[PDB]
């Protein structure tokens, strides 16, 4: 399937952005390379494999993405990336793995994916968008909003 | 959710951050970056269905500014390869995404499902981030990467 | 056509984060230059130009494949991207390459582009990801790897 090298084309280069952030703001490493991991997985499922990805993956998503907006404020505007050089990586990763989410959804409409991974995904823009703010907060840099 | 729109709208996202980046990189020109990333999200925005009245004002907008930027420029001899200061390298890529998204738009252009203003903009912005990238090396003194 | 101007941008967005490494990781610039270098004069012969492309360019990529994998030892793990900047963004590029891959096959079955174009790309991202490691083993940054 051309769809699916496209797919497992798309989850390479949102991992590959991710160890961007991680060598920029060593601080999330930890929690970038779970998420990583995470997406190996879900290529490896989708060329084949079954690691057994279940949905207690996205459940832990929602947790980081709830724990991380412990220390965020009010969207009050729309952002723009900017801020910390991490920042604007993380809402490059962010838009990356929308266009990952995409491919995913194409090919779970054919049913060559699980409803987990485009799940996954989607929670995972998410926490992306979350975490630039949480950068930006901590090294204090303003967001920029339109 | 028409494939061809988020498509397009996925392409502009992605320029807006790589223009975060060198904004990031460049402090020096952020002011000129934010503008061009708030005409991206109207753009963006009125593709997705909110109009507001961009008009070809803004493609006259950087048509000035790849005038007043080259006039630091000397005449180019040679193909540029990506490289020298990091924001300049980004630059560059900031340019190749711009054209990615313009190809996404002009699609949308049949079915007019986006306006022939931006095209028209994405177009001369991929022309400005080219001029930038060139401003930033003559300005941090370092060579253009040539071909060749 | 727009198959040609996709693969052509994906080309484009490959030479730049090549341009974006070598900014990162200047003792690799003369190596990655010249890489910039056949990329545009691949993008050049799609366009229509000819530079006599030949497999030559190929078996250059494949001896540097080889003598840079000297540095490494036998790898046990599947690597993901991280580590040493400049090694992210070198993934980056080996991801990317792949995508231009993608396009330039795409023109291959319909002989809008050259085998050896094809066949090039395949040996580069290798290649990239074999200095992405090096990178990491050069500056004692240990590979990220799944679990």
């Amino acid at each position: 399937d051309s769809e699916i090298v496209k797919a497992l084309g798309d989850l390479d280069e949102l991992n590959s952005v991710l160890g961007v952030v991680s060598s920029l703001y060593p601080e999330l490493s930890e929690v970038i390379q779970k998420l990583q991991n995470d997406i190996f997985s879900i290529s490896s499922e989708i060329a084949g494999f079954d690691m057994n990805f279940s949905d207690e993956k996205v459940k832990g998503i929602e947790e980081l993405i709830t724990n991380y907006s412990k220390e965020l404020e009010p969207l009050r505007n729309f952002v723009l990336p900017g801020g910390h050089i991490a920042s604007s990586f993380l809402h490059l990763a962010r838009a990356v793995c929308r266009r990952a989410e995409r491919s995913v959804v194409t090919l779970l409409k054919e049913s060559k994916a699980k409803e987990v991974h485009a799940k996954y995904l989607n929670r995972l823009s998410s926490l992306l968008f979350v975490l630039a703010l949480v950068v930006n907060k901590r090294t204090n840099n303003p967001n920029v909003i339109w």
